[PDB]
DNA sequence: TTAATTTATAAAATT
DNA sequence: AAATTTTATAAATTA
DNA sequence: TAATTTATAAAATT
DNA sequence: AAAAATTTTATAAAT
């Protein structure tokens, strides 16, 4: 604006300088949109800037800086500025963390957990797969998706969507309601992926396993308001938290990790988090933009793949139908492995699986070669009675 | 070629016709390059190709088929076709590989054999950082460079040709003799990098440490014929392979980590490998294409970073200088780091580190924040005075 | 020296 | 009909 | 019994 | 410098 100039000698000569070339970069970009004031700085814009240019993505800090200066150099709410701010702090902390430091915790545990055979532990709990799939996934969760636990026992799974975007080659489960998060399936580390977790962990929970453990049915989906994602001793209510906080220790020493409860029960900041706002496009899905849900789930996003097997109810509610199609979509494309690996799982042990074709099936081709999860073996500490 | 036609005869019309396209493609692609039939196919060109497009990139193998037959399929030799078959095998798992597996290995490892503090083992060996240090390198080497032990003992320093060109912003430590390989800083993660640790490691072989035990003198670099990239009792040679074989066990189990001898000390084809070749450029470092190196070294390439102090001598045979300039800058580059987290290591009781400078700055900024470099820590068994 | 908080123990209530 | 999430409550962590 | 890993007995250097 | 100790060499045991 003509009138801007004027406040960019009130600055130090250099950085009023940078200020320059960084906007008229801004600006000269932005001609490339359809469409001069202050609607030209919003987190859309500025952030689609950063994120589509590597020069700029490698080192956002001066940017962001000089557009939190451009925005309140001008006529814009104190507290709106400042949430900006946040939203900017948040997408670097995004970009620039590395994972690679993290991941071994996962991978630690999500094998541990998916073991069959433990018997390092006495606990009473975790006495079933259910008990340990239970945990995991809310673990895998709040790895993933960065989030309060008690936003976590908010969420009511009628809640969730689908997405489902072959047009852009995109699947997964989305939440636009209070906490703000978005999952995708891993198809090249099943084990360490949240969902796959979740179909497994729901096939027991509600087909349940003939003559072992009694499925919930899928009836209650209908008669129920609120459908916690991980069920405790009542049938509508997430598990209390202390509960929890038993429940993670005890597999932290098993796996002989440290353990701070504030990091799993509540949001934990070195970390990375989903914006907050308040269906998909082929560069965001749900109010997000793709990057991070990429980064936080740290796996390309992928089409869902068509199997012809159903274990889950083709016949159901349209609401959560798409869902469940999902979920047997991974799990019926990872069952193979889980069964190459853990052959003494309980899923396995319902007749379902027992059929000739199902066999057929978890016999036949494998999804990824075994030679890809050796590592991933590696990290537990009970070998099965299959060793490799 | 004319005559060549008449031989898509041959096959299925379906993998004639795929061949047809993959070779239209591939020659409208060589246009673009300067320059008539056998020459034509050579893995330099098919290898460039095939790395250069992502689409075939992501799927190499119909490719890599196709150009077994086209070459079969004139007059080319028959070990030779079979030679190129083994390349482009070898790059396909290079692409294809997922590290993200085999990753918490190397981690879980490196950090406790730096750790200066092992209370969990007793053993005598590794007792001075020196040993713990001259496996980690034995071993970061391997993992880097997928060597057999054999050859681990064949290269001679003196043989090892530091690569610093900064018009590309590439650094290493490269081999074009019998093995043939490239290693790179890792500057996001210095303990899990195996340059770092042979900086380290070197100024304990070399400089020594005062009041504590010998230097080895840095003029033996001239006398000595050949210079073992780590030395057993003697000088000259290095360490015997059931030597090593013993440390190896002894270090995975304080780990709690399984241990197979034929990973280590033989070639593990499961595993990536560098390309055999019977003064870089902008695409390619000793013979080799970068993208070798950085995902066998699993970092982006970048330039040296230059540094004001220095630990190794800048008076030297011409030959080795480059080198050791290379093990300072990494070495300085991420000291300070090491002493924040391992004060008591071996290295800080030197005097010369005890100078109101180099004090100076090992409490100067730090490298990378800390918070970077929780993870790593969570892996160790023996907790330090300094916990974070 | 109050708080506010993660752990560690004792009857109870339900699945 | 057993057994452990659930309350409940205090002890031991801190700030 | 291949062989490939592991433990034990005199020895030789650092 | 002389004397401690573990890589060494070998050698047998065992997987």
């Amino acid at each position: 604006m003509s009138k801007l100039d004027s406040l960019l000698k009130e600055l130090p000569t250099r950085t009023a300088h940078l200020y320059r070339s960084i906007w008229h970069k801004y600006t000269e970009w932005l001609k490339t949109m359809p469409d001069d004031l202050k609607l030209f700085l919003s987190q859309k814009y500025i952030v689609k800037y950063i994120a589509s240019h590597d020069d700029i993505a490698k080192d956002p800090l001066p940017t962001c800086d000089a557009m939190i200066w451009f925005s309140r150099a001008l006529d814009i709410e104190n507290n709106d500025v400042l949430v900006l701010q946040q939203r900017l702090y948040g997408l670097v902390k995004l970009l620039e963390f590395d994972y690679s430091n993290v991941i071994a915790i996962l991978q630690k545990i999500s094998i541990n957990l998916w073991n069959p055979s433990t018997d390092s532990l006495q606990s009473k709990h975790f006495k079933t797969c259910q008990d340990k799939l239970k945990l995991l996934l809310d673990f895998q969760w709040k790895f993933n998706t960065n989030v309060s636990f008690e936003d976590r026992t908010t969420v009511s799974l009628k809640d969730l969507q689908c997405i489902l975007d072959d047009e852009n080659g995109k699947c997964g489960l989305a939440h636009s309601s209070k906490p703000n998060f978005v999952l995708v399936p891993n198809f090249q580390s099943p084990f360490t992926c949240p969902i796959f977790t979740m179909a497994v962990y729901y096939y027991l929970r509600f087909h349940g396993v003939k003559k072992y453990y009694k499925g919930d049915g899928y009836q209650i989906l209908s008669q129920l308001e609120h459908i916690p994602i991980i069920r405790g001793k009542s049938l509508d209510q997430y598990p209390r938290e202390l509960t929890l906080g038993n429940w993670y220790p005890t597999i932290f020493k098993y796996c002989q990790l440290p353990y701070t409860k504030k990091h799993w029960f509540q949001v934990n900041q070195e970390w990375p988090q989903f914006p907050d706002f308040s269906e998909s496009d082929s560069e965001n899905t749900i109010g997000i933009p793709d990057f991070y849900i990429e980064k936080m789930n740290r796996t390309k996003l992928q089409p869902c793949p068509q199997v012809h097997v159903h274990l889950f109810p083709t016949d159901l509610p349209p609401d959560i139908q798409a869902v469940f199609d999902l979920l047997n979509s991974v799990l019926v494309t990872s069952l193979p492995l889980l069964y190459r690996v853990f052959p003494t799982h309980d899923i396995f042990l319902d007749p379902s699986l027992k059929t000739p074709q199902n066999i057929a099936f978890l016999t036949g081709t494998l999804p990824l070669d075994i030679e890809s999860q050796e590592h991933l073996l590696a990290q537990l500490i009970d070998k099965t009675g299959t060793v490799s």
